[PDB]
Formats: C-alpha cells, sequence, structure tokens
C-alpha cells in the first residue's frame, strides 16, 4: 500500500523529470523557467537536495547565460537575485529617474521572456481565475486547520497554516517568504520531538494542498 514517503517519492520523481529536462536542454531558460529551474530544488528540500544534480542543472542555467552573453556572476547569485527580482517586479516599486539601453535583440529578447511570463501569469490570474487563488488559500485552510487542529498538538498558528498552503509571490526575500519561514519551522520539528505517523501524513497533505496551489499559481512543470 502507498504511505505519505512514497507520495514524497513521487513529487521527487516530478521535480527529477523536470531536473531531467534541464539536463537534456539548456536552450532559451524565460524568466519563469528561471526560477523554475531552483523550485525544482526549493520544494525537494522537503525529503532531499542532490548537490551534484542540482550543480549539474544549475550549470545548464549558467551556460544558457554564457551561450547569449557570458558574465561574472554564480548560479548561486543568480538564484538569488533572480527570485527577487521577480517579486520586485511583482511589486513593481517606485524609484527616482533614470536612462540607458541595450542591443535591439536582446532588448526583443527580454521582452520575449516578459511576455511569456505575463502570458501564463494572465492565463493564472487574469482569464476568468484569479478569484481561485483565494478561494483556494480559503478552501485548503479551513479544511487542513481541522486535521492539523483536531490530531494535537497543534503544530502551527492558524496564519502559520494558511500561508504554508498558500505559496504566495514565489521570490519574496528571506524576510518577507512566510510560506519558506514556516518551512524552516517544519523541517525543525520533524529533525527533533517525536511526531505521530498519522500527523506526518497531515503535515504530507500540508505539502501536497501547497502543491496544488503552486500549480494553480505558477502552472506545472516537466509536463509528459
Amino acid at each position: 500500500v502507498k504511505t505519505l514517503d512514497v507520495l514524497r517519492g513521487e513529487l521527487r520523481g516530478q521535480r527529477e523529470a523536470f531536473l531531467s529536462e534541464i539536463i537534456k536542454s539548456d536552450g532559451p531558460f524565460t524568466i519563469l523557467q528561471l526560477v523554475g529551474y531552483l523550485r525544482v530544488v526549493d520544494t525537494d528540500l522537503l525529503l532531499k537536495v542532490d548537490s551534484t544534480k542540482v550543480d549539474e542543472a544549475g550549470k545548464k542555467v549558467k551556460a544558457y547565460l554564457e551561450k547569449i552573453g557570458i558574465r561574472g556572476d554564480s548560479v548561486e547569485a543568480a538564484l538569488d537575485n533572480l527570485m527577487i527580482k521577480v517579486y520586485e517586479i511583482t511589486k513593481g516599486t517606485v524609484e527616482s529617474s533614470a536612462q540607458g539601453t541595450d542591443s535591439e535583440e536582446l532588448k526583443t529578447l527580454l521582452l520575449k521572456f516578459s511576455e511569456d511570463l505575463k502570458a501564463e501569469q494572465e492565463l493564472h490570474s487574469e482569464a476568468k481565475g484569479g478569484e481561485a487563488l483565494l478561494s483556494s488559500m480559503k478552501t485548503q485552510h479551513d479544511e487542513l486547520l481541522k486535521k492539523f487542529a483536531a490530531l494535537t498538538p497543534t503544530f502551527l498558528t492558524s496564519e502559520d497554516i494558511s500561508g504554508y498552503l498558500t505559496v504566495p509571490e514565489y521570490g519574496a526575500p528571506m524576510n518577507a517568504a512566510k510560506w519558506k519561514k514556516v518551512e524552516g519551522m517544519i523541517h525543525g520539528k520533524l529533525e527533533s520531538s517525536e511526531v505521530p505517523a498519522n500527523l506526518k501524513a497531515l503535515v504530507a497533505e500540508l505539502i501536497e494542498l501547497r502543491e496544488q496551489m503552486m500549480d494553480l499559481l505558477y502552472g506545472p512543470i516537466g509536463h509528459h
């Protein structure tokens, strides 16, 4: 019969399928697919993150950046900067006046990159469906809160349970990303105190409801 660890194993298969596609295909990494490479490792942190395979895959990302315009940075610098850059674009923060330019092809490629991210986000939060983001976070909280509090002790606060489920604005700083702060506490409690096997299944349900929300907010990856 299936178990919570077999379900985690199936999630790792789905992540590995996108990482395999990253190693088989090192082409035009659009800025949704770029946080896409790191989504593979960041969600895989809930089981185990293989350093060699993430490095080999990240080298494909860096090889694309080199292939299109050789840069001094690293996969570690690019992964941090790109998360906060998508989040900053989503905030559309106010700054002082400035001027500059780029090659017409390079600019056209950045518009293609921006247009890809917009085209998916419009399908997710404008095309008669943005209310589904709010609906999913409310319905998943209200059912999961009953399960997580009926199988005491109550692991987290009411907003820490909703915010793990919500997996909001993927790219936010590590002093703003509430879901990732809760994820560190979830990982730390499992690395420390004893927990019932049925409560661990409820933790796996908390992880799969966030996966459903991550699809309904940011779509699939490695889809075949």
